[PDB]
């Protein structure tokens, strides 16, 4: 009666639908990731082996401008072709507004699981189904569908989750733990939570990332089999065991996808571990499943005629970076401080939105999108020295990445120094920012309203946001404008550690 039961898991798949280059894997000259040959993989695994599930632990929208010229439709549609026995929802499955993430997951034809998100002061769930028991070749595995309260409220846009609102994971965890008791062979819970991802292009030595946040998940609740994780882009080449509970999780993007092979016997209701492998998939080594390709190809060629045009140039790729400038950041504070215009001094916005290189050479709408994917709007206010300061401590915490920063401004942290006194010095064209002066700035929505623990940024006076103009607008605006990527843009660091 002893069982192969094979768990294949992703998460983070962020919209990464065909193959693509990263800097950090090779050089960047070999293709890795596509869900075409994620879904071979799949196909092929579940053909060896009945006893076979595939779960995804969110945030499969906002990347490439598939997924935000869309709203995520074309992401749904893809994710249609593929055999996904469970997914839950990641926090930027919210982007486009709640009301937009209820639109376009009613379209999923596998099973959505989301038990801890809820209309604010009333017990009414956001998502119709907490969990769900799915049954193969005799062994039924209850998955769970959870949010982290903290990462929801750290990284949903503030006008996304007007009303909605993720409440204590940990209860509502044991309390679907308790439930599906007695009913189910195996507990897995997807659990979208912790630190947010770095966004940058050298990989893993700009900001450390870890799993701590799940590690003290799993010793928070009892009879929990698996935990599958999301939202770090944190992957685990060996399962981590928290008492006996399995942490799993992926590098995000596609790059990898996990395979768990247990064997199980119901009897004396055991599972053991017999196989684990995080495996790099590089698109050379699969064939992409047809279906799946097909309804990628119709989509792109829906997009074409947009996303085509050609708005700029680059001499060389424009790479971001979470703990210092970056060009594509110098260049996103620079727009937008253009775009801002009038009194406006100095501009600000978040290394977390910024999601993509973009190559050298001809620079189209497209590419510009994929980078800049936010329907995050222009927002002008005034803030004291003092509030200005303040943010750039929290940026120099490293908890979410560093403000990038237009051209003018100059920061300077220590990151050895204790966090709330990391900021060494702080100018705007030469002359130290002072406590009581008051400065125009401007940002877009997402900061605005306190985003990424900026909270400083909701004290703002003599706000003003433009609606429907985003970070994307800003940046093709500037190059429509006259002005070109510059030596500084490319080179300037603007913000710097100087441990
Ligand atoms: O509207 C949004 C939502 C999220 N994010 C970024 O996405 C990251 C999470 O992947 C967050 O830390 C934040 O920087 C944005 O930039 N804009
Ligand atoms: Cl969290
Ligand atoms: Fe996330
Ligand atoms: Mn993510």
């Amino acid at each position: 009666l002893a069982k192969d039961v094979t768990i294949i898991y992703t998460n983070d798949l962020h919209a990464h639908v065909e193959p693509y280059k990263v800097p950090w894997i090779a050089d960047g000259k070999r293709d890795i990731g596509g869900w075409a040959n994620i879904t071979t993989l799949v196909k092929q695994e579940k053909a060896k082996n009945k006893a076979t599930w595939f779960f995804d632990a969110g945030d499969y929208f906002t990347g490439p401008y598939i997924s935000s010229l869309t709203k995520g439709k074309a992401i749904i549609d893809i994710m249609n072709t593929m055999p996904f026995d469970a997914v839950t929802i990641g926090n930027h499955e919210f982007d486009h507004g709640w009301d937009n993430t209820l639109l376009q997951l009613s379209q999923a034809k596998f099973p959505i699981v989301q038990g801890n998100i809820f209309y604010q002061n009333s017990s009414k769930s956001f998502w119709d189904k907490p969990y769900t028991i799915i049954e193969k070749d005799g062994v039924k595995i209850g998955v769970i569908g959870l949010h982290g309260v903290f990462a929801f409220n750290d990284t949903v846009s503030a006008a996304t989750r007007v009303g909605i609102e993720a409440r204590d994971e940990i209860k509502w965890l044991q309390r679907y733990i308790d439930e599906l008791k007695g009913k189910v062979d195996l507990t897995v819970a997807l659990i979208h939570e912790g630190v947010p991802a770095r966004q940058s292009s050298m990989g893993g030595t700009d900001v450390r990332r870890a799993l701590d946040k799940d590690i003290q998940t799993a010793s928070q609740v009892k009879g929990l089999d698996i935990l599958i994780t999301g939202h770090a882009h944190v992957g685990t080449p060996e399962p981590i065991k928290v008492g006996n509970t399995l942490i799993l999780s992926t590098d995000s993007g596609g790059i990898d996808v996990g395979k768990l092979v247990l064997d199980y016997k119901e009897k004396p209701h055991n599972f053991t571990v017999k196989n684990f492998e995080l495996k790099t998939i590089y698109a050379d080594e699969w064939k992409p499943d047809q279906q799946t390709k097909q309804v990628i190809d119709g989509w792109n060629k829906k997009l074409d005629e947009v996303v085509q045009q050609t708005v700029a140039q680059s001499p060389v790729e424009l790479k971001r970076a979470y703990g210092e400038s970056a060009s594509l950041g110098n260049l996103a504070a620079d727009a937008l401080l253009a775009a801002a215009g009038k009194n406006t001094q100095l501009a600000l916005t978040n290394s977390g939105g910024i999601r993509n290189e973009i190559p050298a050479g001809a620079i189209t709408m497209g590419g510009v999108i994929s980078t800049f994917p936010f329907p995050n709007e222009l927002v002008t206010m005034e803030l004291t020295g003092k509030q200005l300061r303040s943010l750039m401590e929290h940026g120099a915490s490293l908890s979410n990445g560093v403000l990038q920063v237009s051209k003018g401004l100059e920061m300077k942290y220590d990151s050895s120094k204790p966090v709330g006194q990391r900021v060494i010095t702080l100018t705007l064209n030469g002359k130290p920012i002072e406590d009581a002066t008051v400065y125009h700035i401007a940002t877009q929505s997402f900061l605005a309203d306190g985003g990424d623990g900026f909270t400083a940024f909701t004290e703002g006076k003599a706000r003003n946001i433009t609606g429907g103009y985003y970070v994307y607008h800003a940046v093709v605006d500037y190059f429509k404008a006259g002005n070109t990527i510059t030596d500084e843009q490319l080179n300037g660091m603007r913000v710097k550690d100087i441990k």
